[PDB]
């Protein structure tokens, strides 16, 4: 009983390659830091910066496991152009249901039982159509625009500050704007490591953008034992049969 | 504005090739009835039969959406003999955000808060690994223990009426067992028509074993606001920084 | 569902070339305005002028969705020399129907009563026909002869004042009439701005003349309900028919 995580960690390359199916998490980012004052601030700068990136991706496979359906999500636009919907799944078990439940019978327990059932998982598909916006503009937009607004200055002052800092040391070394990079540099470390009640800004309001599907869809799902609870209370006294309650 | 469904018809063929990605739906069963008197009630039993069928298959997709993992759930089996693991989302999410919580940094408030976070993923991927196996047991076994027990015995009796029926047919006409055959398939017909306690059964703890996961998992995510909320409340004193309550 | 405004967005194309099929709005004006003490000055004067002039077109198809009943109501004339009748759309209804209520037979009760409704479109056409003066009288003539007036004034003291204003700047630069100009031009541009209680009145005006049609009609088409209600009231007692009430 050894190869029951050899052979799992065998098949973990497998578990990883559909990590590298469509780009998944892949590693951390980096190692490689300043010298050692921001060593850590630029540690926790680029682990930001990587951590900020990676649970993007990792959300929208929890909004679409499907592979073409993670394709229709990542761009911000809502209107039709380069987007098209998702195939949800409990829309196309109530699409079948609903015809199934009408060429069934209507003159049956199963007339006014498989139409609601139907009806039911209809009413399902639009928690899962609402599921993946919330995600979409309050973890995939905002991060993304802080990806693609602040994170460039702040990769832009410390690609300046690795420039200036080589010229720094060859000016001192060779006796007979180090400052001013150093500084905008350090300011933004320090206002991405310090200053930061924006990531659990986000994550206290996705984790509430969770929260917000489940006893919702949980209430709705209870009414289904109300609207089907007619066949263990009026027919179950048919003449025909007794059946279960 | 008319290409707006148009064009969506045309999306729809590429939705409904999706469809025969690995076999979805695809129809309903069939039209062709018997003379008109097992004319509806042989429709209600082949209807009820490919009803039987095609839910297993489209419940499948709401267990796993993902491709490869709808291969790892028809086989009835709870062993590995040829079935592994799905990859679970909130898994692949907390995975790696334990981790990241702890080289971020244990000694701010994010070492108390993203350990948390991943934490708290880890805990509602149980709820995932635990949706995909009580409509493995209530809806796809017993459901396709049905189609391959006593639904081949009605098959066999409809086909041997099929057979016998022309037999009585070329007897009575060539003047100068239709009836024993007759009475078994027409007694499977009526007890997989009115003697149908089934599959309200397994419908009824079907949306049962839908909702038994909501609340749960909600319930358990209140408790995020409990644990992490300690940064609203303590670390809004510090004297570095005042921030968000 | 975002191709629900995407393909409204490129048939808004056609919905924005039936503004460009007989110059309907098209912009506002300009953007361009003058030195920063006359910058909203001269906005507000611009503005003005053209929304002076452009609410006047998009009352002309207020009075005239017609296309060539919109080149029949431009001209200020009130005599026949290059101006006709609009093809009023009641007195089309009540031309054919005097007649037909005329051929249907005068011993029914359609012969007492499509000839009053006949007769009740022919009097609700002249509604149609007096809709049309008001608004060319109150809000084409007068706004258009402002702008064939003082606009001519306002746009010629501007011009001379982005003459003079170089000559101005290339006679002062080159050591070793702007006053004047600038004060007919700000004394013009201030008289469009603060006093200005033309345009209020003429839209004061504008919703009364549209307000003056509506309960009038109304109250003439109560009437018919009179002169009509012989038919729930004596016709009922018929022996042939009793019918609705």
């Amino acid at each position: 009983d050894f190869n029951v995580k050899k052979l799992a960690a065998d098949a973990g390359t497998f578990l990883s390659r559909a990590v590298q199916f469509t780009e998944e998490k892949l590693g951390q980012a980096e190692k490689t830091e300043l010298d050692a004052h921001l060593e850590n601030l630029l540690s926790k700068a680029e682990c930001t910066k990587i951590w900020t990136e990676k649970i993007m991706k990792q959300t929208e496979v929890l909004l679409q496991p499907n592979p073409n359906a993670r394709i229709e999500e990542f761009v911000y636009e809502k209107l039709d152009r380069k987007a098209p919907s998702r195939i949800n799944n409990p829309e196309l078990l109530g699409q079948y249901m609903i015809d199934a439940g009408t060429e069934f019978g209507p003159g049956t327990a199963y007339g006014n039982a498989l139409i609601k059932c139907g009806e039911t998982q209809k009413r399902i598909g639009t928690a899962d159509r609402e599921l993946i916006q919330t995600s979409a503009l309050n973890f995939l937009t905002p991060l993304r625009n802080f990806i693609e607004g602040d994170y460039k200055t702040i990769a832009k002052e410390r690609k300046l500050l690795q420039n200036k800092r080589l010229d720094l040391d060859a000016a001192k070394t060779r006796l007979k704007e180090f400052d001013r990079q150093a500084e905008i540099t350090r300011l933004l470390l320090e206002g991405i490591s310090s200053t930061h009640a924006h990531h659990l800004r986000c994550l206290n309001d996705f984790v509430e953008a969770q929260m917000t599907y489940y006893a919702q869809c949980y209430q709705y799902m209870l009414d289904l034992q109300k609207q089907l609870g007619s066949f263990p209370s009026n027919y179950l006294s048919n003449n025909n049969q007794t059946s279960v309650t």
